[PDB]
C-alpha cells in the first residue's frame, strides 16, 4: 500500500478547513486531502465532518434557542387574544433533541456526498498529525503510538483543528459536563448550574430555562461582577435584568470550589464563598482552548504563542514556510465566518496569485440569548482609549408589541459609538428581538466607513426596532481624553 | 383672531414633525389643527395622524397578533405539546388592547402640546380662507360655524389621504381599512379587494382570527398582486399566502354588491362569478385629501392625478403655502412625510435649504411572511442602465423544515449596475425582512457595490448573511432584455 500525494492537506474538516479545501480544488484545480476523526455528529468525539459549528455549535444551538423562544411566544400570545389550555402545555426535550440530531445528520451526509463526488477533493478518516514538513500521518487514535492508516504527502499543509471546552481543576470535576454533552442529555435537567459569563453559558441557560420540567430552576454563576465581558456595558446590564425577569438566577462573584455527589446522586456544589447549591447537572462553559496537542507540532517546529494558539502572520503563515493555520486554533476570534474568510483568503493568496488578508476589525457577531444581542465594532470604553473625543448615541425603548404581550421588561437598546472628530462610526451594539438580523448590514456600513450622518440621513422603515438607528443625531454623552461626560466643555 | 408663524392643517406624521421642529428648534409660534383628539369613529384619523390612529401602528400590533397562529402550530416541531382543540383567537380582546395602546399615544400627544412653548392645538376643520388666513369650522361643511380665525405668515397643508372607493352599484355595502380596525366581530367570510399592501396585510389578519369554518379571499383586477415590488417576491408571497389558507383571485374585479336577507353581502364580478361574504373591504388605493381645504379660495394648483403640486422644496404655486405627505400623492409612507416636514422647516426658518431624497427609500410589507425592500426592481433598472445583474438566493430555512411550514422560502435578491457593481436595489421576503433592510438603506447612501456586501464577514446563523454570500449573478438584463449569460 502506497502513500498518496497532494497539493494541500487540511487537518480538520470544519468551518475553515472545508472552505479552504473546496475552493482550492474547485476554483483552482488543486488536489486536496482533508482529514477528520468522525463522519457524523455526537459521541465519542462530538465534532466531526463539517466542524464544531455544524455538529455541536452554531447550528444545533440556534435550533434549540428557537425551540426555547416558544415558551415566550405561547405566553405572549394571550395579550393578543389567543386562548388555550395553559395547564396542558409541555416542553418535550426528547423531541427537540431528536429533531436537532436529524437535521445535523443530514448536513453530515451531504458533506460526505460532496467528497465521494468532487474531483481532487478527498476525505480521510482518522487523527492527523505532522510527521515532517511535507508528510501528514493519519492514525487510528489521538495517541501517536496508534496504528498508521495513511501517509499524505503535501506541498502545503493547513492546520484547522478548532478548539475544545476547557475544564477547571477542581475536586469533583468528573461530575460536570461541557456544552458537548449538553447537546445529548437524555432528559432536560430539573436543576442546572451553568458556570461562566460568556455567550455559551448564557445561551444554554436560556435553553434549559424553557425546557425545564415542572418545578425546575436554572442558575448561572460567574466569578466576576458582570456577565459577558467584551460586550457593551449597558447591554451587559440590561441582558442580566431580562434574564432575571425570565426566571434565571444569576450568581455573580461566585465560583465553584468543589462538587460532590449527594446520597441521592444529585450534585452538591460548594462555592469559594462557602455558599452551596444542589443541582442535577453542572455544565462548565468557562472557555475554549485551541486543539494543538495532538498535531505533534514539535516534529517540525511550529511555534505556539504564549497563550497557546498557533502563531500566524497576517496571511495565516506559521514559522514553517508551507504550513498554515486558520480558525479557532489561532486562539483569536472564535467565529465560524472568520474561519471561512481566512480559509478563502489563504487559498486565493497561495493558489490564486491574488493575495488577500482577513480584516479582523469590525466583525459583526451575535449572542442568541433570550433576548439576543447584535454587535459590530468597538465598545465605547475601548474607543475612548484610542480617540480624543468619542460620542455615544443611545436609544432605549420598549417596543409597542410588548405593551400588549405582558413582557414589558423587554427593552430594545440601540447604541452607536463614533469618532466625534469626523463622525465615523466605531461600533453599533443592539439588544432585543431581531438584533442579530439587523446588525449584518451594519457590518457592510462599517466596512464602508459610514458616519453617523449617513445613518441619520437614511429614511427609516416604520414601524421597526431598527429604524431607531437612523433617527439619532444628538449624542447622549461623550468621552473627552477618556473621561465620560454628558456635555463637551 | 390670532397670529402665528406657521399654521399646520393636519396633526399627522408630517404635520407634527414640522410643527414641533418649528417651535422647539427655531422658537416660532405654531398652530396645528385636527378634526379629532383620539382615534376611532367618526373621523378615524385624529391627533397623531393616519399612521398612529388607523395605519402603521394598529396594523403592526394586529399583524403581530395574527402571527401567533403560525407560532402555535410551528412550536410542535420543536417539542411543544398542548391541547390544540382548546385554541381560539379572541378578536375583541385584540381590538380592545389595540384601542388602549393607541389611546395612550393619543394622550401623550396631548401632553406634548400642553408642555411646549409656541405650539398650540386647535380642534376642528381647517381650510384656506385667504392667502394668510386659516379658518377652523365645526364640521367639514364650509358653512358650519367658524370657531377660530388663524392668520399665518406660512401655511402647511398636511391632511394626508383617504380610501378610494370605486363607482359600482352597492359600494355603500363595502367598508375600508378605517372600519376594519373597529369591526365588532372578526368576519367569518371576507373579501379584500386590491393587490396592494393594505389588502394583503389585512388578509393575513382576518385569516388568523376568522371563526371556525371561515375563509378569506383576496381579489385583484390584474394578473399578479403587489405591483411595484420585485416579481420573484410577488409570485412567492402569493404562493405562501395560498399555502396558509387564503384564496387569491387574480384577474377578477367586483361589478356590484347587494344585501342578502341574512345581512351578508352578495358580490358579482365583471366575469360573472359570484361570492357571498360577510364583509367586503375595499383596498384599491388612497387618494389625496384636498376637498375640504377650499383650495379654490387661494388657487393652489393640483396635478391631474389630484395631488397638490409641489416643487422639490414642498412649495405650491401660492407663496408661503406648502404641502407635504400623502396629499402630494407621491410616496405614501410615514417616514417620508416626517422627512419632508423637517426639511421644510429647516429651509424656511433656518439658514439651511434642504430637499428630501425620494430615491432609495427602504420600506416593508407586513404580510405573513413579510417583505423588506430598498431601491430599484430589476425591470426598472433595466430601463435606466445598459447592463444589469441580478443575484438571487431562495430556499426554505432549516428551522422551517423542523417547524413544518416548509413552504416558507426565504428570498434575497440584489440588483446591480453590472458596469461598475453598484447596488441599485435589495429585495427580501421572509421573517425579519423588514428589520434586515434598514441598514441596507444606509449602504445605498455610501454607493455600496456587490463586492462590498460579499467581502463583509457574515453573522452566523442568520437569514441576513445570505446577502454577503452572493458572488455570481443568476442572470442579466442587457439593453432591456432578460438573458442568463453575458
Ligand atoms: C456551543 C457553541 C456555539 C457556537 N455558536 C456559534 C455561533 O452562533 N456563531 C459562530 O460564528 N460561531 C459559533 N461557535 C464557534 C464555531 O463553532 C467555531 O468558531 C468554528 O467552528 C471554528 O471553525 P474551525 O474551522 O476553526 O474549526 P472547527 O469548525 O472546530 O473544525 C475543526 C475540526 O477538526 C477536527 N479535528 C481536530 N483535531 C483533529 C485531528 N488531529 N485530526 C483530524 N481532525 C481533527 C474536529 O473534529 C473538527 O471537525 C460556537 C461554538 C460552540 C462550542
Ligand atoms: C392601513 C394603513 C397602514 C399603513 N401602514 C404603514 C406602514 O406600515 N408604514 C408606513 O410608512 N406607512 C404606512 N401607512 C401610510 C401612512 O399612514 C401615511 O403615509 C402617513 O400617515 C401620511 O402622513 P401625512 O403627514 O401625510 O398625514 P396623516 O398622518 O394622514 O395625517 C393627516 C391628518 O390630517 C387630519 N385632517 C384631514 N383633513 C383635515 C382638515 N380639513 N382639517 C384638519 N385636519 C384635517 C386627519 O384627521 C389626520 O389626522 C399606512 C396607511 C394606512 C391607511
Ligand atoms: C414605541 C416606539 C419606538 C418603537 C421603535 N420604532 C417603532 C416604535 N415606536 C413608535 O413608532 C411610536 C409611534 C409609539 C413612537
Ligand atoms: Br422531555
Ligand atoms: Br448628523
Ligand atoms: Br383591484
Ligand atoms: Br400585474
Ligand atoms: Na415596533
Amino acid at each position: 500500500h502506497m502513500s498518496k500525494a497532494f497539493d494541500l492537506v487540511v487537518i480538520g474538516a470544519g468551518s475553515g478547513g472545508l472552505e479552504a479545501g473546496w475552493n482550492a480544488a474547485t476554483l483552482y484545480g488543486k488536489r486536496v486531502a482533508v482529514v477528520d476523526v468522525q463522519t457524523s455528529h455526537g459521541p465519542p468525539f462530538y465534532a466531526a465532518l463539517g466542524g464544531t459549528c455544524v455538529n455541536v455549535g452554531c447550528v444545533p444551538k440556534k435550533l434549540m434557542v428557537t425551540g426555547a423562544q416558544y415558551m415566550d411566544h405561547l405566553r405572549e400570545s394571550a395579550g393578543f387574544g389567543w386562548e388555550f389550555d395553559g395547564s396542558s402545555v409541555k416542553a418535550n426535550w426528547k423531541k427537540l433533541i431528536a429533531a436537532k440530531n436529524e437535521a445535523v445528520l443530514d448536513i453530515n451526509k451531504s458533506y460526505e456526498g460532496m467528497f465521494n463526488d468532487t474531483e481532487g477533493l478527498d476525505f480521510f478518516l482518522g487523527w492527523g498529525s505532522l510527521e515532517s514538513k511535507n508528510v501528514v500521518v493519519v492514525r487510528e487514535t489521538a495517541d501517536p503510538k496508534s496504528a498508521v492508516k495513511e501517509r499524505l504527502q503535501a506541498d502545503h499543509i493547513l492546520l484547522a483543528t478548532g478548539s475544545w471546552p476547557q475544564m477547571p481543576a477542581i475536586p469533583g470535576i468528573e461530575h460536570c459536563i461541557s456544552s458537548n454533552e449538553a447537546f445529548y442529555l437524555p432528559e432536560p435537567p430539573r436543576r442546572v448550574l451553568t458556570v461562566g459569563g460568556g455567550f455559551i453559558s448564557v445561551e444554554f441557560a436560556g435553553i434549559f430555562n424553557a425546557y425545564k420540567p415542572p418545578g425546575g430552576k436554572v442558575t448561572l454563576c460567574y466569578r466576576n461582577n458582570l456577565i459577558l465581558r467584551g460586550f457593551d456595558e449597558t447591554i451587559r446590564e440590561e441582558v442580566t435584568k431580562q434574564l432575571t425577569a425570565n426566571g434565571i438566577e444569576i450568581m455573580t462573584n461566585e465560583n465553584p470550589a468543589k462538587v460532590s455527589l449527594n446520597t441521592d446522586g444529585s450534585k452538591h456544589v460548594t462555592f469559594e464563598s462557602g455558599k452551596t447549591l444542589d443541582v442535577d447537572v453542572v455544565m462548565m462553559a468557562i472557555g475554549r482552548i485551541p486543539r494543538t496537542n495532538d498535531l505533534q507540532l514539535g516534529n517540525v517546529g511550529v511555534k505556539l504563542t504564549p497563550k497557546g494558539g498557533v502563531q500566524v502572520d497576517e496571511f495565516s503563515r506559521t514559522n514553517v514556510p508551507n504550513i498554515y493555520a486558520i480558525g479557532d486554533i489561532t486562539d483569536r476570534l472564535m467565529l465560524t465566518p472568520v474561519a471561512i474568510n481566512e480559509g478563502a483568503a489563504l487559498v486565493d493568496t497561495v493558489f490564486g496569485n491574488k493575495p488577500r488578508k482577513t480584516d479582523h476589525t469590525r466583525v459583526a457577531s451575535a449572542v442568541f440569548s433570550i433576548p439576543p444581542i447584535g454587535t459590530c465594532g468597538l465598545i465605547e470604553e475601548v474607543a475612548a482609549k484610542e480617540f480624543e473625543k468619542v460620542a455615544v448615541y443611545m436609544s432605549s425603548f420598549t417596543p409597542l408589541m410588548h405593551n400588549i404581550s405582558g413582557s414589558k421588561y423587554k427593552k430594545f437598546v440601540a447604541k452607536i459609538v463614533t469618532n466625534h472628530s469626523d463622525g465615523t462610526v466605531l461600533g453599533v451594539h443592539l439588544l432585543g428581538d431581531g438584533a442579530p438580523e439587523i446588525i449584518q448590514a451594519v457590518g457592510v456600513c462599517l466596512r464602508l466607513n459610514a458616519k453617523i450622518s449617513d445613518f441619520y440621513n437614511t429614511i427609516g422603515v416604520h414601524p421597526t426596532s431598527a429604524e431607531e438607528l437612523c433617527s439619532m443625531r444628538t449624542p447622549s454623552y461623550y468621552y473627552v481624553k477618556g473621561e465620560k461626560m454628558e456635555k463637551l466643555p
